[PDB]
């Protein structure tokens, strides 16, 4: 079988993307965020304390026929921003796309920090990483994915993000129509539980391609791009009047600059990454200095390709016994 869902940014800069997920009998939906960085379905439920919703909507399992409390069963979980969630554990019927898994892990949320209850536009998370990173406690449960794997065509899934507009998450399938080219696959290591891959170096604007290998995971849950130091001022110095802001705490350049491109290497292919993805916009309203979408990841300890990498190419997450990621351009 397979699935396909429509994912839609939250706001005009790309923030983050939702995509509608139905959950329970009959089907509640929500939209949630599809971030291949983590491993927890958990969503807003009729559980969580209330002064911590503001709008969003809530998964209420005393409505679903299916919905089955997983006895003593716990979560918590700190994301590398420093955002957290905590609750307890249902299992219930969950549906992308038409692609439907029985008995998938749904974990309410009692407890979310502040940062989700100002994201009045995303109704939870829906982890893509691999199951190993999975908060359940005293027993680990497995991922959405994990779960649908026997019954996909292919153990496949892609992310077509859009700049500025919507894109599409497929399950089971590869879409031979939604790019250009080839695709070029890279080997995976899940040592850490994640989409890790070591890119094969990089070039800003229309420089010299620089082969250095950069080790950094795919993950559609973070919205920039974390590069080494190195990287990322050789990036900005091409920028007239950039700087790097520890007020702002990152690079920052006058709006009325243009960007310069930035290319990352896949194997021997060049993924180009238009230097208006780059730009997130005024660091406040009215300001006329704005914020960089290449920051450094000296402070993270790990290089991620965020959104703002990914969004330039056709993404394959190919769940094999061997793990590869796949891109194409587009
Ligand atoms: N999108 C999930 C996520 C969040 C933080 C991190 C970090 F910072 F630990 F690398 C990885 C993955
Ligand atoms: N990388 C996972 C993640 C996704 C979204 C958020 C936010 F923006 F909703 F707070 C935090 C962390």
């Amino acid at each position: 079988s397979t699935g396909s869902a429509t994912t839609t940014p939250i706001d005009s800069l790309d923030d983050a993307y939702i995509t509608p997920v139905q959950i329970g009998t009959p089907a509640q939906t929500l939209n949630l965020d599809f971030d291949t960085g983590s491993s927890d379905l958990w969503v807003f439920s009729s559980e969580t304390t209330a002064s911590e919703v503001d709008g969003q909507t809530i998964y209420t399992p005393s409505k679903s026929t299916t919905a089955k409390l997983l006895s003593g069963a716990t979560w918590s979980i700190s994301y590398g921003d420093g955002s957290s969630s905590s609750g307890d554990v249902y299992t219930d019927t969950v549906s992308v796309g038409g692609l439907t898994v029985t008995g998938q892990a749904v974990e309410s949320a009692k407890k979310v920090s502040s940062s989700f209850t100002e994201d009045s536009t995303i109704d939870g998370l829906l982890g893509l990483a691999f199951s190993t990173l999975n908060t359940v406690s005293p027993t680990q449960q497995k991922t959405f994915f994990d779960n649908a794997k026997a019954s996909l065509d292919s153990p496949v899934f892609t992310a077509d993000l859009g700049y500025h507009a919507p894109g599409t998450y497929n399950f089971g399938f590869i879409d031979t129509t939604a790019y250009t080219g080839s695709i070029t696959y890279t080997a995976v290591s899940t040592k850490q539980g994640f989409w890790e891959w070591t890119s094969t170096g990089y070039a800003v604007g229309s420089g010299t391609f620089k082969s250095t290998s950069i080790d950094g995971i795919a993950d559609t849950g973070t919205t920039l791009l974390y590069l080494p130091a190195t990287v990322v001022s050789a990036y900005w110095a091409q920028v007239s009047g950039a700087k790097s802001s520890s007020s702002v705490g990152g690079y920052v350049f006058p709006c009325s600059a243009t960007l310069p491109s930035f290319t990352f290497g896949v194997g021997s292919a060049r993924i180009v990454i238009p230097g208006d993805y780059i730009d997130f916009g005024p660091i406040s309203t009215g300001s006329s200095s704005c914020f960089g979408g290449i920051q450094s990841s000296a402070g993270i300890g790990i290089n991620i390709f965020g959104d703002v990498a990914l969004k330039a190419a056709f993404v394959v997450f190919n769940g094999a016994t061997t793990p590869t990621l796949g891109f194409a351009s587009k």
